[PDB]
């Protein structure tokens, strides 16, 4: 007989999950399983992003309840666990969607070795990209494509990505009762206060596969928004209705198919043809996230400034106070304080919104490396992936990818021409929720007579200025320029 496991670790969903639907195939029990390490929170996570991931497994479990079915969270290591549910479950099958990230490729081939000595058939289809992400790299000439435009052109060569898989069926082979490892007390989903967590979270996007369907119902409402979206064009301080999609926590957990957003973009896309293309559409958006995964998967250290092959390696600034007003969102700049409180909060902030922060932290103010600012959004960020943080900190560094140097943004005046009278700081930083408008951005240029009646003295409710922006960028894009005729 057939008795198969389905190991969540990724792709936490039903929709379009081959490994999920191999899985099932002539089973007479199927075994969903999560592996949760209980030793986690000690050692980085803040309370947002794991909530999250309990919201969506608590989402899985509702789904495959209503299926005859139930989502098994075994605590422990996988290379310790999997040998002992191998033999008490008699499996004969595993299945995984395969996944590239470091920890993930030493993870899982030492369960396969495990599943190899146990007789256990290990089937890893490739679902979270788009594509075949070493097939692309082989098609190219065995090499990744370091540029969008070529990437752009190749996917196009290789054409569509697989159609989504279809939905599993409407009731699933059950799991073996009587199983002592699969007993309901020991293999529940925990709650945020149950494993360490004493502060709730305070993000408003809640986790699971069916609040990313609605989400992605919801941006698919106005066609012609879709059709016509241009990323560059987008708001970073709206916030009530945010101007993009908000989708990346839900791609990240594999919660949303990448393969089912697309396969909707081009129903949309065949009847509007005046649509927007790469890289600035909707559609583009999602090759970004594909051409950072295939470059990423192929490099190593790709984390890491040295050992990185494609990264620049520039002489940045140990600054423990720098990095510290930075992280704290105590810089004095209200723009930059207030998208880092967004993420604290949140753990989502909008595309330029992250563009404003990370050119302030590395090469327009501080100075600092790109490597502490990434540690500090893997912390907060719900949406935070291995290959496009890192990616993005690179590219905004201009340390790879990117070298327009010269293109710094102002922490005065980049969020005015969106947002004159401020109500992105005044939500996030209500302390500056009685300033007018003229000073809401430069706060210490408001006279005193102005700075006591809103409640907000600059250096006593609301800190100065760490640096003056005109004397720091000049610093920056010379100490640039240096290294960008070190680096040959
Ligand atoms: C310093 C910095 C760090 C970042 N860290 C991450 C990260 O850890 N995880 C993450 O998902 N994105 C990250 N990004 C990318 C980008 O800011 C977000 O992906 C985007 O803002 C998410 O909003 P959305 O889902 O509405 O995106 P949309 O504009 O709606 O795009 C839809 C999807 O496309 C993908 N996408 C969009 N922009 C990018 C991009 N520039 N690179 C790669 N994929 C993209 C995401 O999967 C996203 O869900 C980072 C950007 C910066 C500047
Ligand atoms: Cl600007």
């Amino acid at each position: 007989v057939k008795n198969s496991i389905i190991w969540f670790r990724k792709g936490l969903r039903l929709h379009d999950n081959p490994a999920l639907l191999e899985a099932c195939k002539d089973a007479k029990h199927v075994y969903p399983v999560f592996v949760l390490d209980p030793h986690f929170l000690q050692q980085k996570v803040s309370v947002n992003r794991y909530n999250f991931l309990l919201e969506s497994l608590e989402d899985l479990q509702r789904s495959f309840q209503a299926r005859g079915s139930r989502l098994l969270v075994l605590r422990g290591k996988p290379e310790e666990v999997f040998p002992r549910v191998f033999r008490e479950w008699g499996v004969t099958q595993l299945c995984f969607e395969h996944d590239t990230e470091p920890y993930a490729k030493v993870r899982d081939a030492a369960v396969r070795r495990l599943a190899a000595e146990a007789g256990v058939e290990v089937v890893t289809p490739i679902s979270h990209t788009l594509y075949d992400t070493d097939m692309l790299v082989a098609r190219n000439g065995g090499a990744a494509p370091l540029t969008m435009q070529s990437f752009t052109k190749l996917v196009d060569r290789v054409g569509d990505p697989p159609a989504p898989a279809p939905d599993p069926p409407a009731a699933m082979p059950p799991p073996a009762e009587d199983m002592p490892s699969a007993a309901p007390a020991a293999t529940g989903v925990p709650t945020w206060q149950e494993v360490g967590f004493k502060e709730p979270p305070l993000t408003v996007f809640k986790g699971g596969e069916t609040e990313a369907l609605a989400r992605l119902e919801a941006a698919f409402q106005d066609p012609k928004w879709v059709a016509g979206f241009q990323k560059p064009d987008t708001d970073p301080s709206a916030w009530e209705k945010p101007a993009t999609t908000v989708l990346s926590p839900y791609l990240k957990f594999g919660c949303l198919s990448a393969r089912l957003f697309h396969a909707r973009l081009l129903e949309v896309y065949r009847r509007h043809p005046a649509h927007s293309q790469p890289p600035v559409s909707l559609r583009g958006q999602l090759l970004w996230r594909e051409f950072f995964y295939t470059v990423g998967s192929t490099t190593p250290n790709f984390h890491r400034m040295a050992g990185n092959p494609v990264c620049k390696q520039i002489d940045w600034d140990d600054n423990p106070e720098f990095l510290a007003a930075w992280r704290e969102a105590r810089t004095g700049f209200p723009w930059i304080d207030a998208i880092m409180t967004q993420l604290v909060t949140w753990g989502w902030m909008h595309h330029l919104a992250r563009h404003s922060v990370a050119c302030f932290l590395t090469r327009g103010d501080l100075y600092v490396s790109w490597e502490r600012g990434m540690e500090v959004f893997e912390e907060h960020l719900i949406d935070q992936d291995h290959y496009l943080n890192a990616a993005n900190w690179m590219w905004l560094s201009a340390s790879a990818f990117f070298s327009q140097y010269f293109r710094v943004y102002s922490p005065v005046v980049f969020g005015k021409k969106y947002d004159p009278e401020g109500r992105f700081i005044r939500k996030f930083l209500p302390v500056l929720k009685d300033m007018p408008a003229k000073y809401i951005y430069e706060p210490w240029t408001a006279p005193l007579e102005v700075q006591r009646k809103a409640g907000c003295v600059v250096g006593r409710d609301y800190p100065a200025p760490i640096v003056d922006h005109a004397v720091a960028s000049k610093a920056c894009i010379a100490r640039m320029a240096a290294a960008y005729r070190r680096s040959k």
